[PDB]
């Protein structure tokens, strides 16, 4: 779950951005 480290997904929740709304 969170073995990976999520928290850092954070930052892609609000980075990744860059394809997380390929289509907004």
């Amino acid at each position: 779950p969170l073995s990976r480290g999520k928290k850092w997904t954070e930052k892609l929740a609000r980075f990744q951005r860059s394809s997380a709304k390929k289509k907004r």
